[PDB]
């Protein structure tokens, strides 16, 4: 029942000659997943900086160590508002450091968000709708086309059904997105990211888990926008859907046959937040501890929730949205504490992520032919005899890899 | 503040030479309204086809006088569950008598609904989705080419935001709306329908006042659905919506520029339903009795509610429900109660509609060139002199009418 997240491949054990390595034994194990087990992590953006020194930075080396024992994915930020303060003067070097030091971790990258009502530009405000919009696809055009090859996923536009009728301040993207409408505004931030990147994964991003949504998509894909994955918001303060919630979103959204990106998801270890607060952000309470009990019901939830998303096939990717407690409404959201406590969800996700859903070391014998036949969870592997060791891609498509000395 | 509902026409008085009648008096009078005051009415059906005699039917007769004082125009029941019981057999003489009986008071009329997951034709649950949808589209042709030049307006798909995850019973049309989805079906039954009537008015319908509904039709009209206007049910038997809320969806569907029909409106003068009921059908009662106090708030509220619609330009219709209380659910919900007593809501919407909202006799003089100006509320007049009359139009188009012998 985990069928559709493994595979087989056969490799070819050739000397230089082409001549196959008969009757040898190697070793085989998975080095990677090849599913987005993602983090959000923004503190790699400072931190590629140099702008941590002493213990501090020790103590944030010590979590990363932590961090990418687990994930092999991460969001990192482009909010415009932070990315751009000053008009004409991005940040672009900053997250360039910040992307290439993920780089050399072996991380999948994504970036988040080109477009979105919240922490946009605000000096948009002293513009024309006309040029509010055209300088949006400036700035997607800008920055695609700079971390091309670096960052190549994108979430393009973000919380595109309540965008228009966003009500708690004035900003720019708002604005344009009631006047040309939701689905013009989609298609052309969705053309001008493709333009600048033809091999960008571009997604678009929401909460709303209702119809609202799927209308919405159903709607942009009739009229030619072509989504590379749908993007579905898990911020579950409030309580954990329960797997016949999630289960009825994700037959309902898979009915497009895209990928679906699971892309924020929270579960705290603390207190619950009220039901009935309906903008998260409108919660803001001094101090939110965890709790024992909490973390016992956060590691539960977390694991029932990461099976319920992996055991569906079209879901390729899940992101946590905060690795470390205190961050986001300052919630106990985290899989660690800030004084670096490593809490029960850490310890169940590590073991579901890199133990159950890892294929453990085989020892195999190649044929006459030189051919060892693999099989395990997709992703990464490597193949080691004679103290030498050789990377290989374990996908659905059955094509022999040849290896050589 | 009622400018749009307006006009100014030039009248041209001639004898049969075309020599102009200089100088002669006349009177003008209002004798219908361009604005189209609607009412289901599904009485009509066996009346015009010769079902009732007696006293029962001189009590219904009784109602029709106060009926067509009040309204210009009906909505006629074309479920197809009720239409054609048995497959091959639809009942379109049935309502051919009655839509002529109904143009001989000279009402405007619309047919409800086309294609609907409510009381749709049974049969249809022994047919694979492609035999349903192929049927679907030969019941719209046939209906509407029956009917071609008597019934030209359509609500021709009602409640598509719930169709395909409707789950109170399973039905032909939630499993068509299902497997192609609601942007496909919508625009092939609106195809189907302008194939058979190039002059017919065509509707969407939904009771969805949410983003859901203008999202759907957002996503209708980029993929090259054309909509002639836009329906909205009104059914406030949990309480009256409010000047405010009434007036923020108004605002959110006319970003369109579409003519908005609302299309059926309740309001009762009984207890209110409670209001956590979503599904309104569940509601089944007794008994549900009009109170004195409950008429004046139900006259003040439907007052209240005709101005709100009345003052928004793009609103070109608003439809009641139930003329007599004790129809739909037993509500109270009507203008007229079982034993013909004319309700609080009868005299104060006569004199709104007829009174208020009425231009008066005006008496006249032509010049020497036999122009006469009119300014009134849009809609047909009449002309007279020399004890005879004449009917002309008022409308937006500055077009001088000449009027002859």
């Amino acid at each position: 029942c985990l069928q559709h997240r493994m595979g087989t491949t056969t490799i070819k054990l050739v000397a230089a000659d082409g001549s196959p390595l008969a009757n040898k034994e190697v070793t085989v194990k998975q080095t990677k997943h090849k599913f987005l087990f993602g983090c959000a992590e923004f503190t790699s953006v400072p931190y590629a900086n140099n702008k941590f020194e002493g213990k501090q930075k020790e103590k944030i080396e010590e979590r990363y160590e932590k961090f990418f024992d687990l994930f092999n994915f991460v969001t990192l930020p482009f909010y415009w508002g932070k990315f751009e303060p000053v008009k004409g003067k991005p940040d672009t070097e900053s997250l360039k450091n910040a992307a290439k030091w993920l780089q050399t971790k072996g991380v999948e990258l994504k970036g988040h968000p080109l477009c979105w009502h919240t922490e946009t530009a605000p000096w948009l405000l002293d513009m024309s709708n006309s040029e509010i919009f055209s300088t949006q696809i400036k700035r997607i055009h800008r920055d695609v086309t700079d971390f091309k090859g670096l960052i190549d996923m994108w979430d393009v536009i973000n919380e595109v059904v309540i965008m228009p009728i966003f009500d708690k301040y004035d900003n720019g993207i708002t604005r344009i997105c009631k006047d040309m409408g939701r689905i013009k505004l989609v298609r052309e931030v969705f053309k001008a990211a493709r333009e600048s990147n033809p091999n960008a994964t571009l997604l678009i991003n929401d909460f709303e888990t209702s119809e609202s949504y799927d209308i919405l998509i159903e709607g942009l894909l009739e009229s030619g926008v072509h989504i590379d994955a749908i993007g579905i918001q898990s911020h579950m303060h409030q309580g954990y859907w329960g797997v016949e919630k999630t289960q009825e979103i994700l037959e309902r959204f898979s009915r497009f046959k895209l990928p679906i990106h699971f892309t924020e998801n929270t579960l705290v270890s603390g207190h619950l937040m009220p039901p009935e607060i309906v903008d998260l952000n409108d919660y803001q309470i001094p101090e939110w501890p965890s709790t024992p009990e909490g973390e016992e019901r956060q590691a539960q939830e977390a694991v029932t929730h990461y099976k319920t998303l992996f055991s569906h096939p079209l879901v390729e990717a899940i992101t946590w949205w905060d690795f470390v407690d205190g961050g986001w409404l300052k919630a106990p959201s985290g899989f660690i504490t800030q004084d670096n406590r490593v809490k029960p969800i850490y310890h169940a996700l590590h073991d579901l992520i890199k133990n159950q859903w890892w294929t453990k070391p085989m020892d195999l014998i190649s044929d006459e032919n030189g051919l060892v036949n693999v099989s395990g969870f997709l992703g990464e592997y490597e193949v080691t005899f004679d103290g030498k060791s050789k990377s290989f891609c374990l996908d659905n498509n059955n094509e022999t890899v040849t290896i050589s000395a």
